[PDB]
């Protein structure tokens, strides 16, 4: 019995976060270029003009960092990796006006994201 519930346990986990990299992998695929090519690379602050960037945005996040973060071990479980993309699309929401075609992408990319995830076992 407690062999089979630890092996259980680890198997969910691991079935969890095989999840979790067919998503970014997915959020990364060339189908979702058009909305999702802004969330490849952290903001160059410099470069855009945006000097108040990190005085609004205090936890930045961007795909590549998250792929990178993943491909480093650094996910123990599906939760904290699915926090780290709810926090890169708040930040994009906080710091921009609702208008601003970048919100309109960062929508189109997190309701993407979220069908993925609610597929989560
Ligand atoms: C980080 C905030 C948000 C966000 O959340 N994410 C995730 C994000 C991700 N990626 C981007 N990409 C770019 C955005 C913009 C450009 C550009 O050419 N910008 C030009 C506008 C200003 C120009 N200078 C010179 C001329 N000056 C004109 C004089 C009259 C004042 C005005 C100031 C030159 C550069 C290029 C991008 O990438 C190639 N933007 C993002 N935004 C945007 C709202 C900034």
């Amino acid at each position: 019995a407690a062999y089979f519930q630890g092996a259980a346990s680890t198997v969910k986990v691991t079935e969890q976060l095989r999840h979790c990299s067919e998503i970014l992998k997915e959020m990364l695929a060339k189908k979702h270029f058009s909305y999702a090519w802004p969330f490849y690379n952290p903001v160059d602050v410099n470069a855009l003009g945006l000097h108040n960037y990190y005085d609004v945005v205090k936890n930045p996040m961007d795909l590549g960092t998250i792929k990178e973060k993943m491909d480093n071990q650094e996910y123990k479980d599906a939760y904290k990796f699915a926090a780290d993309v709810r926090l890169m699309f708040m930040n994009c929401y906080k710091y921009n006006p609702p208008d601003h075609e970048v919100v309109t992408m960062a929508r189109m990319l997190q309701d993407v994201f979220e069908t993925h995830f609610s597929k989560i076992p």
